[PDB]
Order: C-alpha cells, then structure tokens, then sequence
C-alpha cells in the first residue's frame, strides 16, 4: 500500500509502474493541483505516450483500471490524511523536511531524490541489501546515481578505481526555464530556453557515491550538460583505473553483471531507443575506450538512461524490496 | 531632458524594449523593476537565446545595471505601490510583467509617482488599445493607462485594415502559428491557470490555444466590431510566428489587387515581403506586421470568394518595436 | 493462399507499412526494396526514433530480414522493372520511395511481374485515388496502380465528407499544420527540387509549403470538386499533424450539430476526440484522420457563416494504416 | 597589384559563411562560387540564414552570377572541378567545401583547372598538411598547393591543448565533443548514404554517438602530442555551436587558477577566454575558433593523483570559417 507525494514526472510514472506491480498498490496522491488537470496529465504523455488503461475521474479520486485513488491538493506534507509514501515534490529533500510525513499518519517514506548523507541510500541492484527494515526514510539517490552506480562499481571490483570524471549529456527536465526568464534558484544557465542549448551544469552524482558504493567515497567527481532532448539521457565516466584493462575485458565485466537494473547494449542505439526503458542503466559497449600511451592506460565507458522511465522502475524496486522487511 | 521610461517586469518584453529604447533619441530607460538580483538580470539582458548577444556595454553595480555607462537603478519590489517612481522623475512607466494587465492595477505606477503607463498587453476594454500605425490618433493626451495590444493583434490589425478599407469585409476567422511562450511548460506539468494544453511540454507540441486578438481588431478598427475570430496553434519554435486570416470579403479581388494594396500601405510598422522566407528569417525585425505575399490566395467558386491572407511577425522584436513607438507617440502627446 | 505484398522503399511509410502487415491475416509481406544493405534497414526496422523499437524480433540473415521468424528478401535495386516480382509471385507492390508517384513511373513493377501497385502518395490526377472509409468502392480488382493519396488528403477527406453530405459545401480552405518530413533539410542547404523553403531546416522554421490534398479532393469526394484548396505550415515536430478547414456550408449550422455528425460517421478510419490533446498525444494512432470537436467554430455575422473544423492525424501511422485498409481492400479483389 | 581572387567550391554552411568573412576582409575577394545549384536558389541561402541571421549587405541575381555589395560573383554549377574555369578567371587560391573532395589527388583538379592553391574546409588526408591557425601554420613553407585547414573540432581542442602541453605536459587525455548536429545527419531516420547507423537517425530528436579523429588530429597539429589523445563525439540538438572537454593526465601538478590564467595568458584573435555562464547559443555567430570556458575547469586529486577536466565551446560554424579564412589569408601571403 504506497502514496504518491507530488504527481509529477516521477510520481505519474511510478503509478504507471505500480499498477503492474503485486502486493503494493498506490492508495491516493496528493499534489498542488486540481483533480481534473492530474488526471489529464496522467493519461496523456509528450515523452512517456498514452496511459494503457483506464482513468477517469470519480468524486475526490482517480479510477485506473476499476480502481478508486483518492487525489488531495495540499502544499503542506504535515496536513496529509494518511505504509510507505513516495516522496516526489523535490522540495522535500532530506530527512528533516521528509520527516513531515511521517507526522501526517504514514510509516516509512522513500525520497525519489538524493536525501543527503543522514539517510541510507540505495541504488537498486548495487547496495539494496544495506536495508534491514527498520529504516523509516530511504533514499534512491539521483537518476544518475542509479545509471553511474552499476557500471562504477563493476570497475571498482573488477579492476579498482584511482579516480574518475564524469559528463552526463542529459535530457532537459523541468527545473529549466522554457525561454530566457529569471531563474528560481538563481542558476545562470539553468535560467536558459530549456530545448535551444547545450547548458552546463553541476550535478553532485559521481562526489556522492560513496553513499552507494563505500570503496568509491572520494575517488570520483564530474558535471553535466543538459541538451535539447525532452527525455533520455547518458553518462560518461573517465576513469584512471588500479590494474590494465581492455574494451574486451571491460564489456565483457559488465555484461556478466547485466540484470533487470543493468543492461548490456551492443548496438548502435541513440537517446531516443532509449525513452521508456525498464533499465536503471544500460551499459553500451560500443562506446568503450581503453586508450595506452606508454604503459598509462585512460579509460572511457558510458552507460545510457531514461532519467525519467529508468529511474522510476529503480525507485519501484527499490519501493518493492524495502516493502519486503 | 529625455522622456525618463521604467519598465516593470524585466521579462522577454521588458528587456527587448531596454535595447531599443537605448538607439533611440529622446527617451530614457531610468530604472527597471523585476523579481530578481541584478546579477541575474544583468545576464539575461547580455545574453539572448533568440535575440542575439546585447550590442553594447552591460555591467553591474551596487543595485543597479550600467547600460553603455549609464546607471538604471534595478528594484525587486512585486507590489508597484512602493516603487521610487515620484522620486526619480519616471514619465511612463512600461508594464510587461504580465501581472497588471487591467486599470486599476496599473495605476499603482502613477500613485507611485509616475505620469503615465502603457500596458504591453491587452488592458481590459476601459483602456484605449493603440497598435501603431493602425489607430494612435485616438489618444488626446488625456489619458493616464493604455494599452499596446497583444503581439498578434499588432500583426493583424494591418492587414484586416487594408481588406476593410479597399474590398469591405463580411467575416473572418483568424489562425496564429505562434511561437511557444512562457507561459507554456518546458515538460509536461500542472499549469498554473489550469490550462490543459498549456500545461503540455512546449517544444514538443502542436498545442491549440484560444486568443482574443481577432475578436480585439473590432475595437482597434470599430468598422471590424463583431465581425472577427480565431485561434490559435502553438509550435516548437522559440519566437517568430504568423497569423493567417481567411475572409469573406464584400467586393471581388484578385490576389495581385491585394497584395498590391498591402504594399501601397507599408511603413515602418507594416513591412511588405515577396521573398520564400521561413519563420526565422522574422527573428529581429522591426516591423509590428510583415505582409507575406506570396501566401495570398483569392479561391472563386461559381463567384464565391474566399481570401486568404498572411502576415509575419516576431511576436518578441515586432511587438516591441510596436511598444516602443506607442511609447514614443505617448510621451510626446 | 497468402496475398503476397513488396514494399519499394523501406523509408518511414515503407517500414511503419511493414510493421502493421505483420498484424494482418491473409496477406504477408515477402520482399522489400531500397538502395541499402540489409544490416541499415534490419537497424532502422528494428529502431525508430517517434514510433519506438518493434514490438516484435527481428533478426539478419543473408540479404534478408527475419521478422517473428518469417525470412523476408531484402534487394537493393534501383531499378524496380529489375526485380524479381513475378518470380516470387508478388501480388501488390506498396510504392513508398517518392520516385515512382505516377502510373507511367510506378507500371516499372507491373513490368517486373507484380500484378498490382498501389502508390503510397498522390499518383496524379489520371488514377484512381482511395481514402479508405470514404471511396474504396470505386475499387473493383481489375486496376493495376491506384493511389493512396497522400497523409493529409486522408485526414482532410473524412471530415469534409461529413460537411458535404450533412449541409453541403460553397468553397473552403484549407491549411495543415504538418510535421517536418524528410523532403526538407536538415540545415539550411540547396534543395534537390529546387523549393526555396523546403531547403530550410526543418526543425528550426514556420515553414509555408505548398500541398495539393484539398485541391485535387475531387479525386476522392466527387461533389466537392474544384470547391476547396490550401495550403502547409511545416513546423518543428517530427511526427503529429492537424488540418483546419475554413468552409461557407450551403445551409445553417451550429458547432454541435457539426460535432453530432462527426461523431455519428466515427469508424476504425474516422475517430472522433473530445479532449484537450496536443499533436504528441497523437503520434502512432491507427485512424486515418480524428476529428477534434473541440476546435469547432461556426462563426455567424448577420446571418452569414463561416465554419473552422479540424481534425489530427499522425501523417505516418495514420497514413500508414489507410494504406494498408486500402491494400487489403484491394487484394481481396484481384 | 591585384586583390587575392577566391573561389569557393561549395556553397554550403562553410561556403557561404566564409564569403560573408571575405566580403569584410581587405586584400581578398570571392570571384566564383560553384554548387550544385541554379543562382536563385544560392543567392536565397545566402541572404537568409536560419543560425547565422540575414546578410547583413546587399546581394542581388543577375544572369548566372550575384551581385555581393555591388560586385559582380560569377556562379556555375558544376559538379566536377577540372572543368570550372579557375585559369580564365585568374583564380589564385579555392576553397574547397564540398565534403566530396577531401584528398589531395581529388581536389588537385582545381589547380588543373587553373587555380594556384587549394584550401581543403575538413581534414584532407596525412599528404595534405594540416593547420590550425594560431597554433602551427608556420609549418608551411609556401611550396604545398593544397593544405587543409583541419576540422571544427580540431580547432577547438588545438589551442586549449597547446597551453596544457607547454605549460604543463600531458601524458594522455579523452575528448568529448558534445557537437552540434549537422547535415551529415539525416533529418528522420532513413538510410543513411556512406551506412553509419547512427548518423542514420533524426538529427534534431537524439543524442548521437560518433566517431571523429579530431583529438588524433592534434598529433599532427602539435606533434608534441603525438599518439598521446582520442576521442569521439556526441551530436546534440541544437542547429549549431558546440563544445570539447578534455579529461587529461598531466606531467606536473596543476590547479584551477593556474589552468585558467595560463589559458586566458595564450588568448588572441583566434582563442578566445570566457568567465561567464554562457550556454551554447551565446556561442552562434563568435569569430574565435576556440572560447576557453574558465568556469567548467576541474582538477580532481585523489591521493595524489590528479585528472583534469578543461572545456571549450565553439561554433563549428562560423569558429570554424573564420579559422579557415586565416589560414587563406595566411596561405595566400606566401
Ligand atoms: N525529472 C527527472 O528526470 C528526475 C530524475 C531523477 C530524480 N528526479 C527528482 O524527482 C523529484 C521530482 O522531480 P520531477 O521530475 O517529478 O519534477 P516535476 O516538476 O514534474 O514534479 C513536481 C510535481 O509535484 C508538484 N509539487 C511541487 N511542490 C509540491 C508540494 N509541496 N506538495 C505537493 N506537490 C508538489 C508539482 O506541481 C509537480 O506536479 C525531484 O527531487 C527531482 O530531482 C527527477
Ligand atoms: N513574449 C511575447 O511574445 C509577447 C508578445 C506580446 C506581448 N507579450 C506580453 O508581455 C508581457 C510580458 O511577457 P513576456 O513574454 O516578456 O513574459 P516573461 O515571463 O518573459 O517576463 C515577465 C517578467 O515579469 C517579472 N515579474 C512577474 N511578476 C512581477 C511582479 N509582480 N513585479 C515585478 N516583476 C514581476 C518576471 O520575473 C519576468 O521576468 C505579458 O503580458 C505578455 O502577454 C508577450
Ligand atoms: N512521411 C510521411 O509523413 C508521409 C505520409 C504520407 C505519404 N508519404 C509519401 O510516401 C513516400 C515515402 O515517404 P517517406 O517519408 O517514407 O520517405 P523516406 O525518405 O523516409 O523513405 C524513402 C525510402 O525509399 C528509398 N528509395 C529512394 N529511391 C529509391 C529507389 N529508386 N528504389 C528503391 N528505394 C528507393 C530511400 O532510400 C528511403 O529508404 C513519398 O511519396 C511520401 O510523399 C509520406
Ligand atoms: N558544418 C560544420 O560545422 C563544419 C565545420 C568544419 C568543417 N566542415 C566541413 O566543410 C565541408 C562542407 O560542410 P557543410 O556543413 O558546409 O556541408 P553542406 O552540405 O552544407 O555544404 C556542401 C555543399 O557542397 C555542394 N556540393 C556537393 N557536391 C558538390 C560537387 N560535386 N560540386 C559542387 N558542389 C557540390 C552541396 O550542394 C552543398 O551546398 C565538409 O567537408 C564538412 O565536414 C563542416
Ligand atoms: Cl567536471
Ligand atoms: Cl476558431
Ligand atoms: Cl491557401
Ligand atoms: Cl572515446
């Protein structure tokens, strides 16, 4: 029985997911929003398509498929009616501002965002077994948290890590501005026309994975350019690595790790075979690079994501094996 | 002394309206009032996605911009009440925030001490509505709050003057392929005013949209009251749009006899274009309205007419080219 | 026995044509043509940046396709007089590279051995021309090229159906506000047809084009010849088109007596929507043309009317399903 | 005492940004572009520009040539170089930015066609030297007929990397591009002409992995970095203006501000320094063919060991035509 905190990107496709999902159902959401506006939201998609089911709107909740979610309207998370809420309003990003739902009436709590270093966190397939229940608000860290993780920590066991960089080339999302206008948050370029630049920014992903994978703490960092795509993303890491490696070895690492969070890629795939996957990450072996220049080996790999379809399953799965203890 | 202009609400059409305001002789931008640091209206005043780099000097100060060494005093003050209008001279007082769009509203600049306003949009129908070179003889100086109309009434009204006046027109309804505008999300997300197709991801999407400009031509030409509609479709381009106008008009015409009239009628507000140009080729003029002639269509069946007519305009620079000679007439009558 | 179908052109229409074949009883596809070596096409079948990936497998084989197991030949000629059609007991050939849009260029398969063409784009003014769900009757077998029409002229059709029929149609125009296709430039760049504005890029303009779909409608709706045209605004999406039509009717109406009768003509071809969609929510639909009631105006100026209707289509998938409701129609008849 | 006469084969992005440069240069002049294309349709992409804006001059048709400021341009439409009329004109230096002529033995035909020198808008092959202006054409000695004025990217990276080498070693490094899309890509997905499956796909929907020899490039450029780079390519979608970042391994010790003062110490007319936080439409239009970005600079030390991160944009466009009419110029002279 889970609650979706703001229906957002993230919060609408997680219903999506949960309704295929056994054991767990989405019982009501709240946003800042009319009933009618989120359920047209939900139904239709510009990147994610049509809803395949049914939703239409009773009195004070949502029908999908027969069933009844109930929709609430409030800014305020202590003023909420309520096991585990789905927190997705990225205001509420850490242990301090999530412990409100707590006082609202509800159990646990799972932050769809990085919730600092005084919560667990977990990125599915990597460290989940970290977990033993008792937690009351876990965080799935970032999108890219969830495509970095696996393909860092591969690298880490199977060679060890000196140090790293990362560039994700990153879809636009919603914390960019649709033309040129003043920007919330005072972010220079983040202030730019959303789907007209290629627009640097910094992302904390690659500082904070020690979070996920402890023997990484330190070792890489990295930053962002966000591109006039609407959905899709991959993330590049540069890395010095302990032992030599060669594309072969590398791809061959990370395809024996492939699962439903990691996939393995050998085509020639670009960001828009990649909208609405169920991967957390998708390792692409074409882009491997092991480059020796006297000895002195430099190493390029790259992974692909839908920060918004991978990240959701990760956060369902997530959702689901914590639900579990 | 020069006119002394403050614009409210550094936006899209406030800032635009500072560089053209500074190639002109007379007038004076003395402040600009926003919801933001000048850090970060300094930026978005040097730096243009669509408009281009500013051509000229731009820097910061303690609360202020210096725009080729002149000082503009910046204020992030939301409620105009309080603004230093009165204590700095302020002659007009430019409203583009999109938030004070109706009388009463825009009277807090002349309470704050300011003599007159222009309303970069449509003001309510208390408010004389002036699109440049079409109807500005109505102002008699009398008035205190007007209205520059919307960008697409300023590309309209041209054109459905000279079909009025040469051929008299029955009806029409009117189609903008319009830019997508701030006021639509960058993805799909709640909207603030609940609009469901605004709410949808704008460079995404052919997204439909209602607008008033063509029922407002019956109040910037009163012989059009009553007889004008339309709407409007939203397209992923970041500015440059065009409104189409298909007409019943009152007396038969020939394609060449109207584009030969919009021609007899362009000047500095109106262009008159022949060229096979595409919408960002309009980026940056100065025309309110480009007459497109080689879109013209004159279809007769068995006598029936109906007329097609379509003129350019960048919804940005062509509307506040428009603002700005409104302006200009305003202050001086 | 099987109707066996070749697809010349393996483009956008060729493999969307391909993937709703597949769903069909009765009629397989066993051959496709284009200029390319099997391995680009399987990728581009496989892999499609509005439509997704294929619901379905596809693997290689030599100078061949295997799509849910079934081999399918792959030929690279450009030539189609040159292919084997007759050997391999083609029936229809769906003409989709834009090269062979008239019955003297598209009688090349027919000379190969194919016993039918149909053109997957206006094949001009001396073929017939079917939008299905509203003439395919006009078909009886014995034809060997018909045409299809193009994307628009099976949205536009429909709807002014509806019109002429109900309350009868003085003139219209038409303007469709249309997705780029691959007939412009990337950038801007020298255009192969010599069309100023198609050499534009694509993705960045309003671009005005020109398009024959209402003017030649007399093709497909008899009593609305000579009565309409119009013209294109391609605009920067990469699939999802609308089409408005500015009419004078030849009696009153009201815009839910428009709708009324919308609806009441609504078919697998003709849908009918009352939501407030934009053009994303209409990519990979399978009607020909969906009517939007919502963007209904009847306009009344004392006593004189003018009437805005539009309808959606996705000018891929929904063109590409009339094509294939048109090819089975056309198959169960020669 | 006669102006250098320029001919320009090609009328493209390069082709006509580079005669918009010549038309502000003193001592150089365009006397013939040749296309593929009748003069109107040269004459509408010259004057209307959808990332660069309208010429900003007079430009008019005559009868198979332009006129340019008043300056008659003589125009042909050629497809193959031995036959243009390069001796009868006295032409003295051509530009070649077809895309189909980037090897010595093909562009040669210029200088059989009566023309001096030629100057290659790409990388030309390892018999053609290769230069970046600012950073190595000393390296010509005034006997090569054709040279090459290297890539976009190439002239990017060079001047960054030059600084790196000199003022600190670099024992290895990656590059990214992150890279504006081009018209090598196709506008949908579609075939693609020379079978590369990802330049195959819509330009302006996708990130697109590809290959690019740039960073290998600067082996050649600055043979001190000889075997000691690579990298590859991301083509995003914005029309035009681009970035590289380096990830190097340097020989000594660096931090951010050194990084950055060395690089604003090496700026010039060819390598521009930035501090603001600029985005990549700010770049359209610049004159520098690189723009150092001190604010993405990143040195990373982790016990020790240090990996550096350096960025510079670009606009692949007209970065790179001002580059190339430096070295015309530069050429010329010699
Ligand atoms: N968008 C992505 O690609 C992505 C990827 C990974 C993680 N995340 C994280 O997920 C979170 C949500 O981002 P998003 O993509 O859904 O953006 P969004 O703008 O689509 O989601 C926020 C939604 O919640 C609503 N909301 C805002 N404040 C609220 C409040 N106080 N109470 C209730 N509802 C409120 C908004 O109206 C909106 O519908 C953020 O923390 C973000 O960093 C997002
Ligand atoms: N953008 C166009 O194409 C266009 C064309 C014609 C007319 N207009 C009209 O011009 C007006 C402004 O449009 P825009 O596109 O420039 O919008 P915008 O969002 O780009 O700019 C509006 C600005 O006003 C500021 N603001 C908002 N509320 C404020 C307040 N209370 N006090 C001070 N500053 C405040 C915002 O911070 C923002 O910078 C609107 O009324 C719009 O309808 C716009
Ligand atoms: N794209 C649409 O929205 C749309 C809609 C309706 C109708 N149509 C029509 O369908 C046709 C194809 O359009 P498209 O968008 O699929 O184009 P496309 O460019 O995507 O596909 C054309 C294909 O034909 C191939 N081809 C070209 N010349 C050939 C030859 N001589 N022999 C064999 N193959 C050859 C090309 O390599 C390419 O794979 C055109 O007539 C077009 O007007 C297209
Ligand atoms: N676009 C960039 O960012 C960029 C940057 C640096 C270098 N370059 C290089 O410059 C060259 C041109 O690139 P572009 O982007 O201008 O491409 P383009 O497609 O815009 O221009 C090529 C032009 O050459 C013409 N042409 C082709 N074949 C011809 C022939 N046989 N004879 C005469 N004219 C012919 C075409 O009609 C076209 O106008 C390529 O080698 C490219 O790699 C491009
Ligand atoms: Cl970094
Ligand atoms: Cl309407
Ligand atoms: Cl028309
Ligand atoms: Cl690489």
């Amino acid at each position: 029985k889970v609650a979706i905190n703001g229906f957002g990107r993230i919060g609408r496709l997680a219903l999506r997911q949960i309704e295929k999902a056994h054991g767990i159902e989405v019982a009501a959401v709240n946003d800042l929003t009319p009933a009618e506006m989120l359920l047209h939201l939900f139904k239709y998609d510009s990147t994610q398509g049509r809803f395949q089911g049914t939703a239409e709107l009773k009195d004070d909740a949502i029908v999908v498929n027969g069933r009844e979610i109930k929709v609430f309207a409030n800014p305020n998370p202590e003023e909420l009616p309520w096991d585990v809420v789905l927190e997705c309003t990225g205001f509420f990003t850490n242990k301090t501002k999530a412990e409100a739902h707590i006082r609202a009436g509800a159990r646990k709590v799972v932050i769809s965002a990085p919730g600092g270093n005084d919560v667990k966190t977990v990125v599915y397939g990597v460290n989940q077994d970290i977990l033993d229940g008792s937690e009351t608000v876990i965080s799935a860290a970032s999108c890219t948290t969830n495509c970095l993780a696996p393909m860092a920590a591969v690298l880490q066991k199977e060679f060890g890590v000196v140090e790293g960089l990362m560039t994700t080339i990153h879809a636009y999302t919603g914390d960019q501005n649709t033309l040129d206008a003043p920007h919330r948050k005072g972010d220079l370029r983040r202030a730019r026309a959303a789907a007209l630049n290629i627009v640097p920014n910094s992302t904390g992903a690659a500082k904070a994975i020690g979070l996920v994978i402890p023997e990484l703490n330190g070792k890489l960092d990295g930053s962002a350019q966000r591109v006039p795509v609407a959905t899709g993303s991959l993330t590049e890491l540069v890395s010095v690595l302990e032992r030599p490696a060669t594309k072969e070895e590398i791809n061959a690492a990370m395809k024996a790790a492939s699962s439903e969070s990691y996939g393995y890629n050998e085509d020639q795939i670009v960001s828009s075979d990649v909208v609405g996957i169920e991967y957390g990450s998708l390792f692409d072996a074409t882009q491997t690079r092991v480059m020796t220049v006297g000895g002195k080996q430099l190493v390029k790999t790259v992974a692909w994501y839908d920060n918004e379809m991978s990240y959701t399953c990760q956060l369902v799965r997530t959702l689901e094996y914590f639900a579990g203890k």
